[PDB]
């Protein structure tokens, strides 16, 4: 069985784990030899595996709750939890925070050093909306105890030079990260303890290398008195919903790989890449790719 | 030539007319007889006719310098001109605005009552990003001739009690609508003509309705003396792009139409819809219908 390939451009695409921004480059890096992320994770068989979504955009704003209380030492940071509509019950065997929300790494312990920037507004006391939505600074846990520092958990702490009100919803839409956080820094995610099912850590075979659909992130500072420093970096992710949702017609044959053209200018140049039935495709060997170009089926070859 | 529709509930779909928003239920409405969107446009031949995208995320967040000026009286309505990179040359014959811009309709020659509201922000000395960005209230044209108050053009006006930088290029994302805006002024698109190619405006067959998408848009306000006086409000588009994205494999034979079953309860429960070939679909001769379902290809009929 052939498979068709529509000629959607690689610039016309979402990108999962950063969405608002789009493709800018196939990225390929030689010091990058691993993936821990959550989002953008996605199986010819098992479906949307992991914490990912087909539907990124609807899922990225999410909500939390203050309570009332701040961490030992720094006063600025109060402390808050995270609200999850999906598991209404703290069940162990399933994914403790919302589904859809990011996971952009942050460091062992990283405080003055860099932090994260979102949106941020308290509820209107009318059941209609929020009012004075502002930019903040956020992260994981509480950055004391090796614990609950970088452990994808529901509680987080927000900078704010005033308290929260109690008892209080608010929303949080995470645009931007600040301090002295690289790229490097961004790509790691926080490790994920328990029972619930989350997607494994995977490795690519002996003598290769992986894209990364790189994009760009800008960023959104604040004037004022122990504001928000934050700089400009680089977002990536593994692969998008929209070029593998097409192979769900005709699944790939019982150990299997696919080899890809990836056609640039007409007949010029041409580039080949090998997917795999897990998710990531390879390329053999590390540059930046134009986004301008389509896809081909090649032939299938054994892994 | 069969169709195979993917069981993709319409709950993880994406709204082109307001991303970051899920889809929450399917509408029909018997006073809704006419369609002039610009943004969820999708036709079988000719893919995505008027200014419709398939990556309505990417091109939802836009830019535009300010012209140093204001409206006749309100001399807090700053005026400044949209940001265009695909016409750099404004040329006649292609659209004005950027792909995925906002349409949302906002009356004719009437902004003491009604607005829409943006998150705005300056640019920075360095090239990083943009910085201080805030809710504020815009519009279309001018509010002076009947030519260009909505004619869906690169003018608009932005209410700011400072002054306006000269020269400097802000950051535009639209999300919410203020004043005395309802469904109905919302539904309504700005008119649009010239000499580029714009989408007409479709009508359905006599004894038919309309499934519009619907989706739940909620309120973001300012507390200050001038602030913004935002409301919630709903949202409704014609069709996404993943149930159109399928059929491109096989296209309709020329001249028929296609009968759909939406599946719901188990089975138990199971509606009948006529997809025809312009893009939007039918519902015989006025209510909700759940978004806990899947769409099955029956067979095809004439129109
Ligand atoms: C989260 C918080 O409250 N402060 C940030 C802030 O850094 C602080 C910090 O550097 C202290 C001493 O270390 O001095 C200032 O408060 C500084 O604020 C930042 O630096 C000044 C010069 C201004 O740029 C100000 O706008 C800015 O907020 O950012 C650093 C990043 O290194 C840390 O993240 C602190 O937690
Ligand atoms: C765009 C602008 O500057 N003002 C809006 C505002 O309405 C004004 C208006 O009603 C005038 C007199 O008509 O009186 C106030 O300024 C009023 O402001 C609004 O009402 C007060 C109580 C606050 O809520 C304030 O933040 C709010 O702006 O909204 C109306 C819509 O009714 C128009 O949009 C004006 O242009």
């Amino acid at each position: 069985p052939i498979w068709q390939i529509p000629p959607t451009p690689p610039g016309a695409m979402v990108n999962p784990r950063s969405p608002l921004t789009p493709v800018v480059d196939l990225y390929i890096n030689s010091s990058w030899t691993t993936c821990n992320h959550q989002l953008g994770r996605y199986t010819i068989d098992g479906g949307a595996i992991g914490n990912s979504t087909f539907n990124p955009s609807g899922l990225w704003t999410g909500t939390f709750t203050a309570e009332s209380g701040s961490v030992s030492g720094q006063t600025n940071w109060r402390i808050a939890m995270l609200d999850n509509p999906y598991n209404p019950t703290s069940d162990p065997t399933l994914p403790p925070v919302p589904r859809g929300f990011c996971d952009w790494g942050s460091g062992v312990k990283s405080g003055a050093r860099q932090h994260l920037v979102c949106f941020t507004g308290v509820e209107t006391d009318n059941g209609e909306g929020y009012k004075d939505v502002d930019a903040h600074m956020w992260d994981y846990g509480d950055d004391a105890t090796i614990g609950l520092d970088n452990t994808y958990q529901r509680q987080i702490y927000i900078s704010d030079p005033t308290a929260l009100d109690s008892g209080k919803r608010y929303i949080i839409i995470p645009m931007g990260a600040s301090g002295s956080a690289t790229d490097d820094t961004l790509q790691i995610s926080p490790n994920c303890y328990g029972s619930w099912d989350y997607a494994p850590t995977i490795a690519p075979p002996l003598g290769e290398q992986i894209v990364w659909f790189r994009s760009y992130l800008p960023a959104s500072s604040t004037s004022a008195s122990s504001g928000v420093n934050s700089v400009s970096a680089h977002i990536s992710s593994l692969m998008s919903p929209d070029l593998i949702r097409s192979a769900y017609v005709s699944g790939f044959p019982e150990g299997k790989a696919a080899l890809l053209d990836y056609v640039l200018y007409g007949g010029s140049v041409v580039e080949q890449f090998k997917m795999y039935r897990e998710g990531y495709l390879t390329a053999n060997a590390g540059f930046i790719i134009p986004p301008d170009g389509y896809f081909r089926f090649n032939s299938w070859v054994s892994p």
